[PDB]
């Protein structure tokens, strides 16, 4: 049973409509892309979804990130960080995200599969992704934050002009 | 009676605009009290549809939280409150209550004396979970030392399920709140520990005790 991602990049557990997870108690691997991945293997995900991906990744023993070279960064944050939020909490969460140093932007006209909204947070230079993940997860009204930092990639396969580079 | 202790604290909270209003049997008494102020307040922000309906019945205007960018006070009950003013809530609207409490400057906990505990955890801790994550989150709550029990036949206002976690002696509520909030699939945990109560009004046979 393999954990399978979403996006352009026995059976399986799948992260998008494009086994149900409750039917398994473990997954060997989860293979998925990312919007950004840093030198510490920490990622921003959710540009496309977010909650399903992070839950499946939490069950997999090994996260195998697959991406073209453009996704590699030194400091996470140029790509806006997605935060899924309970609708009634949108302005409250936005205020706290400003306090943490970001500029939250409501993703207009989009709802998640859970009926929530997304705030994409611009302008952060996320120097300590675990601390930032923890700070955003502390905010009442946050469902999921697209920082995969406490649980990042275990292996990354990067598509370069020269071939596939494997970073463990 | 226990209900008269609840009534004492609900009314004592009037001592403390747009008012943040909680939910449950103790909060219900505070709403009665607030009704006596129908012509004096601007209105309220409510943590549940039941509270909204009661407020409206007493002529109090109910604003959505998104209509304010700040709240002076939030008055609500709790299932447990410890000596550090940290609470377990959610036995009954957990997500809405925690979001409103995050906006309010002053959280006033109203409770009868039975809610005071030295160590949180005898009352099972509610955890609201995305349905597809139920089993995964339960495995992690076991690893953290709890016994998660699916609250059968209940769904939250957000369409999620609740795991009530039994058997924890929560010696460090902030650490535990942070550990549960870290779990993918957790929406909200009913530990109010990073943001606890600022004032507690405890109803006792000797009168209402105020703890700040
Ligand atoms: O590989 P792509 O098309 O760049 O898509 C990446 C996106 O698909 C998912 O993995 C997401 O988390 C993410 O945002
Ligand atoms: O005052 P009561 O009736 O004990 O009700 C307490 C409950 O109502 C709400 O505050 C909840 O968070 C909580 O579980």
């Amino acid at each position: 049973i393999v954990g399978v991602g979403t996006g352009s990049t026995e059976g399986a557990v799948s992260s998008s409509d494009a086994f149900d997870l409750n039917e398994v108690d473990s997954l060997g691997i989860y293979v998925d892309g990312a919007d950004e991945i840093n030198g510490h293997m920490q990622m921003i995900k959710g540009g496309g979804a977010l909650t399903r991906e992070k839950i499946i990744a939490s069950v997999a023993e090994k996260f195998i990130c697959i991406a073209d070279a453009s996704k590699q960064v030194d400091i996470l944050g140029k790509f806006p960080l997605p935060v899924e939020v309970i609708p009634m909490a949108r302005s409250a969460v936005a205020r706290q995200l400003v306090k943490l140093g970001g500029r939250p932007e409501y993703r207009q006209g989009v709802v998640t599969d859970n009926g929530n909204v997304i705030l994409d947070v611009h302008g952060m230079e996320i120097l300590d992704p675990i601390a930032m993940e923890n700070a955003i997860n502390a905010i009442p009204g946050v469902v999921t934050v697209g920082l995969f930092a406490n649980r990042g990639a275990d292996v990354a396969l990067i598509g370069t002009p020269d071939g596939v580079k494997t970073i463990v």
